[PDB]
């Protein structure tokens, strides 16, 4: 599933509903200790709109806990991700992801 390790606290109520969108700036990286991407190195903020399905499961499930201007990290087994499969070119096969993401703000 999804780990949420806190790494700096959020408001602590204002949490993502779905029909928001969610901006945040995220850095992702394998079990490998390699950085697969990073909103923060293309310079873009990454936004998406929870119950969308529009990202992986354990972002679906783990940035939904957290709370404007919280930062933590996120552990994602390969089910909550990319599977078996993986995305040929980013991610590899049965690959658990970590991401330290930052919720900025809701819009
Ligand atoms: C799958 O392809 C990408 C994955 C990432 C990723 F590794 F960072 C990543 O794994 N995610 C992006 C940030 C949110 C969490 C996760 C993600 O959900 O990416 C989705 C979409 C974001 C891809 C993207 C990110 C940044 C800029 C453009 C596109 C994958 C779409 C497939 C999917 C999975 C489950 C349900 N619905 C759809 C970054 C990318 O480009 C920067 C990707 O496209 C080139």
């Amino acid at each position: 599933g999804v780990q949420v390790e806190t790494i700096s606290p959020g408001d602590g109520r204002t949490f993502p509903k779905r029909g928001q969108t969610c901006v945040v700036h995220y850095t992702g990286m394998l079990e490998d200790g390699k950085k697969f991407d990073s909103s923060r190195d293309r310079n873009k903020p990454f936004k998406f709109m929870l119950g969308k399905q529009e990202v992986i499961r354990g972002w679906e499930e783990g940035v939904a806990q957290m709370s404007v201007g919280q930062r933590a990290k996120l552990t994602i087994s390969p089910d909550y991700a990319y599977g078996a499969t993986g995305h040929p070119g980013i991610i590899p096969p049965h690959a658990t992801l970590v991401f330290d993401v930052e919720l900025l703000k809701l819009e």
